[PDB]
C-alpha cells in the first residue's frame, strides 16, 4: 500500500537524481533497492516507475491505461509535431495517420523495402572489406551510419551518403543537437541557457527546410517504392482524408528520429554481446553461413535467420534501446490490488527492470542466451515489452528487425570478429542506448559479393 | 545428387519386416551404423526417410520448410487420442486453439503451482522406500510409473489413481496400455488374419477410456487449479472460443499418454545411468544434499538443482523415451545440397541416434557425462532435440523436467543405491523405452520428512 520512494533533494525532490549522465542506469539501481513500484516527484510532476511483470501487465490493459507523453516525449514534440510518436491517442491525426501508415510497415511491405537495405548493408560491408590490416571498426559510429541511411532510402528515397562522410550529413547535426537540447531540459529557465534555446530554433528550421523541400520537391509526381509516396496518395479509410502537408514532415521526422539510434543501438548491442560470447557468435554465424548462400541476400533468406534473430531478441532483452514509455490511468483504478490509483495518474514503465524479472525468466537474467527465445510462443505475456504495447507499439517494429536481421547476418557471413581490446561495457545514454567506444577488429572471410 | 542407402528388403513387402521385431528403434539405430546419416525406408503404402545426423536434421527442423507429420503411430494413437495436442495436424482448428489455451498452465511460472501436489506424491514414493524390509529391493520403472502416473493425475485432475495402494494397475490405465499395445502392433503386422479379436477389444478399450473421463468432466462441471479447469474456463485469445467438451476429453487422453511413460522411462534410465557411474551418482547426491535443507523440497530448491538437471539432460541423450517424430516437407526442397524432396515427403527424425553424432559429441559419445551440458549455448543448433521441435514441441517439457528433478534429488538424498543384481541393459520398446527388469537396493539415509 505505502509506495517507496528514492531520496530527495528538498523543493527539487528526485529531480536532481536524473541530473546525471546516465539516467536510466540511475533509475534501474534505484528498482534495485525498492522494487517493483516507487514514486518519483519533481516540481510539477509526479509518477510512478514500474518494474515488475505482474504490475506492467496491468499498466498495459488499454481499457484502463493509455499512452502518455513523458517530459522526453513533450520535448521531442516541439520538431516531431502530432507525428506518430509524439501525438496523443484521441488526436485526430494519431489515428488517421496511424491507419494510412500501418500497411507500410507491414511484414509483407518489408517485400519492397528490402533491395535499399541491401544497398546500405553492402556500402557497410564493403566499407569494412576495405580496411587496412590492424584499423578497426567503431562499431555504434557504422552502425549510426547505417541505420539512418536506411531509413533515408527506404522511408523517402533520399540519400544522406553517411559512408562518405567523417562530419555526419547538416540535417542530421540539427537533429542529433535537437534531441540533445530535448534531454538536457529534462535534467535542468536562467539566461545561460538563452543560447541553447536560441540554436534550438535554428535547429528546428534546417529540419524543416529540408524536409518541407523533398516534400515539395517531390510533389515531379514521381512515385516509388517509399514512405513519402504512401503517405502523398494514401487516405484514411475511416475519414476518407489524406495527411496534410504539415503532418507529412512531422511523420519524416519522426521517422528519421525513430528510425536510426533505438535501431542503431541494438545492432551495436547485439554483436558486443556477440564477441563476448564466443559458443553464441560460432551459432550465428554458423547460421548465417549455411542459409546466405547468394551473394545478395533475398527477403526468404532473412527471414531463416532464426537464431539471428534470438540473439536480436536477447539483445533486446538486456538493452532495449528505447528503455521507457509513459501511461495514464484513464478512469480511478487499482493498480495490483494495493495501489490506488486516481484518474489522469502517470506510470512509467522502465523496460530494462522488466526484462530482468526474476520470476519471468530464472534467476540467470544478466546472461547473454539467445536460447531463451526458441520458442516466442511461450514467453509470458508483457514480460518483454521492447516496442511498447497496444496499439501505441512500436509501427517500424518489422522494419528494425529485419534490417538488423539482415544486416548482422551479412556481418556475420562476410568476417570473423576480435574484441582487440577486450571492451569494458559504456552505455551512453541520449533519450535511447548505446555501447559507447565500443570497437572491434574485422578479419575478412573473403567471400565475394 | 546422392543416391540414398537403403536396408535390406523382402520383395513385395519392402522393408517392412525389419519392423517385425521386438526393439525396433535399435534395429533402427543399427540400421543407422550400417548406412550413415539418410536411409530410405519403404513400406506397402509408405516411404519415409530416417534422419540421424545433426547436419541433415537441422534443416528438418526449419519450420519454414517443414511441418510436423503424422507417423504410423501416432495415426494409430489418434483412434483414442483424437485431435488432442499430440495427434492433431498443426493446421487443424482446434491444435492451435488447444495450443493457445493450454499454454500458460505449462509454462514455468505454472510449475510453481503444480509443485505441492508434485511433493504429494514424491513422498508417497520415498515413504514406500523407507517402508520397504532389508533385503527387499525396488521394481524401478514400474514404481517410477506409479509416481509419474499419479502426479499428472492430482496436476491434471485433482484425481487420485492411488498407484502407491495397488499391486494391479488402474482399469482406466489397464485400456490405456491395452490400446497403446494394440497401436504398436498394428505397425509390425505384415494385415487381417482374423485380428477381430484384437479390433473387438479395441473398441472396448476406447470405451473404458472416454467413459472415465467423460464422467470427470461431467462431475467437475456441476474450482481446483489445475489443467481441467483452465480447460473449461480458457478462452483461446485468437478466436476467442473456448475448447469443446469433446476436445477436452482429447485432451485429457492425451496428456494421460504423453505424460506418464515418457517421464518414468527418463527417471529410469536416470537411475540406471547413475548407478552404473558412482562418481557422477556421488556429484549428484552432493547437491541434493546441500541443496534440499528442508525436510520439503520448494520450488526454489528444486531450480537450483543444477546437476540434478544436466544428469536428466544427459539421460535425454542417451535414450530419449519418445525415439522419433516425423516431418513432411511444405514445398520441393533441397536436404543437404543433395537429396531432393517434393512437397509432401516423410522425414523420420531418429533422436537416438542423432544424440549419438560424434562431429557433435565427441568420441565418447556413448559414455554418461553430465557435464556435457553446463552451458547450452556450446551446444550446436538442434543437436538436441529430446522434445521435439518448434511450434509442435513437447508443451509438457517444464512440467517433466520439474517433476524429475524433483523426484531425482529427493530419492538421491533420502538414500544410497545399490546395484545388486550387477544389472544388464536390456530396453523393452513401446512406443516408447525403459529399462526392463531393472531393481536396485535403497538402503536409508535415515534423513526424516
Ligand atoms: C526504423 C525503425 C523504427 C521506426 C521507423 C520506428 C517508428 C516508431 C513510431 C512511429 C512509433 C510511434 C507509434 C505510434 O504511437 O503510433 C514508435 C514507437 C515505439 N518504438 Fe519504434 N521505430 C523504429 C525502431 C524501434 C526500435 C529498434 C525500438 C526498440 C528497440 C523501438 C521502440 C519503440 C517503442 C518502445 C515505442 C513506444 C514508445 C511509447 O510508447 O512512448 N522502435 N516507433
Ligand atoms: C507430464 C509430462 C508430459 C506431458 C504432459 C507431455 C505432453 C505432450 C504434448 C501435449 C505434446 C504435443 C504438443 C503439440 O503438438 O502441441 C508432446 C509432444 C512431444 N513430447 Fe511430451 N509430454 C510430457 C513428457 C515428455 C517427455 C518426458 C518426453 C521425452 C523425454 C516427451 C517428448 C515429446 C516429443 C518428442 C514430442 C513431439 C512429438 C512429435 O513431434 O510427434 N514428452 N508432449
Ligand atoms: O524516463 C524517461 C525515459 C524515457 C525516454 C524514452 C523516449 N523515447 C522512446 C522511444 N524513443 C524515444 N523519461 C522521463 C524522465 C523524467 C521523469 C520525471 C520528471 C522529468 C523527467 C520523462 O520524460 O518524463
Ligand atoms: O519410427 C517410429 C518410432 C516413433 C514412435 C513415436 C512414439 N511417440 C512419440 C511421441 N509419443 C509417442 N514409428 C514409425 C514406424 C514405421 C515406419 C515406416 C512404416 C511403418 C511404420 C511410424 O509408425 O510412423
Ligand atoms: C539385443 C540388443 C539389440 C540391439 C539392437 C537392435 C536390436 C536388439
Ligand atoms: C494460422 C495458421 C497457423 C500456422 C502454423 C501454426 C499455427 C497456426
Ligand atoms: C507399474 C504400474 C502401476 C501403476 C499403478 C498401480 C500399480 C502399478
Ligand atoms: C563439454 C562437452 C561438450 C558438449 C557439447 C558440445 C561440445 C562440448
Amino acid at each position: 500500500k505505502e509506495m517507496p520512494q528514492p531520496k530527495t533533494f528538498g523543493e527539487l525532490k528526485n529531480l536532481p537524481l536524473l541530473n546525471t549522465d546516465k539516467p536510466v542506469q540511475a533509475l534501474m539501481k534505484i528498482a534495485d533497492e525498492l522494487g517493483e513500484i516507487f514514486k518519483f516527484e519533481a516540481p510539477g510532476r509526479v509518477t510512478r516507475y514500474l518494474s515488475s511483470q505482474r504490475l506492467i501487465k496491468e499498466a498495459c490493459d488499454e481499457s484502463r491505461f493509455d499512452k502518455n507523453l513523458s517530459q522526453a516525449l513533450k520535448f521531442v514534440r516541439d520538431f516531431a509535431g502530432d507525428g506518430l510518436l509524439t501525438s496523443w491517442t484521441h488526436e485526430k491525426n494519431w489515428k488517421k495517420a496511424h491507419n494510412i501508415l500501418l500497411p507500410s510497415f507491414s511484414q509483407q511491405a518489408m517485400k519492397g523495402y528490402h533491395a535499399m537495405m541491401v544497398d546500405i548493408a553492402v556500402q557497410l560491408v564493403q566499407k569494412w572489406e576495405r580496411l587496412n590490416a590492424d584499423e578497426h571498426i567503431e562499431v555504434p559510429e557504422d552502425m549510426t551510419r547505417l541505420t539512418l541511411d536506411t531509413i533515408g532510402l527506404c522511408g523517402f528515397n533520399y540519400r544522406f551518403n553517411s559512408f562518405y562522410r567523417d562530419q555526419p550529413h547538416p540535417f542530421i547535426t540539427s537533429m542529433v543537437r535537437a534531441l540533445d537540447e530535448a534531454m538536457n531540459k529534462l535534467q535542468r529557465d536562467d539566461p545561460a541557457y538563452d543560447e541553447n534555446k536560441r540554436q534550438f530554433q535554428e535547429d528546428i528550421k534546417v529540419m524543416n527546410d529540408l524536409v518541407d523541400k523533398i516534400i515539395a520537391d517531390r510533389k515531379s509526381g514521381e512515385q516509388s517504392d517509399d514512405l513519402l509516396t504512401h503517405m502523398l496518395n494514401g487516405k484514411d479509410p475511416e475519414t476518407g482524408e489524406p495527411l496534410d502537408d504539415e503532418n507529412i514532415r512531422y511523420q519524416i521526422i519522426t521517422f528519421l528520429i525513430a528510425g536510426h539510434e533505438t535501431t542503431s543501438g541494438l545492432l551495436s548491442f547485439a554483436l558486443y554481446f556477440l564477441v563476448k560470447n564466443p559458443h553464441v557468435l560460432q551459432k550465428a554465424a554458423e547460421e548465417a553461413a549455411r542459409v546466405l548462400v547468394d551473394p545478395v541476400p533475398s527477403y526468404k533468406q532473412v527471414k531463416q535467420l532464426k537464431y539471428v534473430g534470438m540473439v536480436l531478441n536477447e539483445a533486446l532483452r538486456l538493452w532495449p534501446t528505447a528503455p521507457a514509455f509513459s501511461l495514464y490511468a484513464k478512469e480511478d483504478t487499482v493498480l495490483g490490488g494495493e495501489y490506488p490509483l486516481e484518474k489522469g495518474d502517470e506510470l512509467m514503465v522502465l523496460i530494462p527492470q522488466l526484462h530482468r524479472d526474476k520470476t519471468i525468466w530464472g534467476d540467470d537474467v544478466e546472461e547473454f542466451r539467445p536460447e531463451r527465445f526458441e520458442n516466442p510462443s511461450a514467453i509470458p505475456q508483457h514480460a518483454f515489452k521492447p516496442f511498447g504495447n497496444g496499439q501505441r507499439a512500436c509501427i517500424g517494429q518489422q522494419f528494425a528487425l529485419h534490417e538488423a536481421t539482415l544486416v548482422l547476418g551479412m556481418m556475420l557471413k562476410h568476417f570473423d570478429f576480435e574484441d582487440h581490446t577486450n571492451y569494458e561495457l559504456d552505455i551512453k545514454e541520449t533519450l535511447t542506448l548505446k555501447p559507447e567506444g565500443f570497437v572491434v577488429k574485422a578479419k575478412s572471410k573473403k567471400i565475394p559479393l
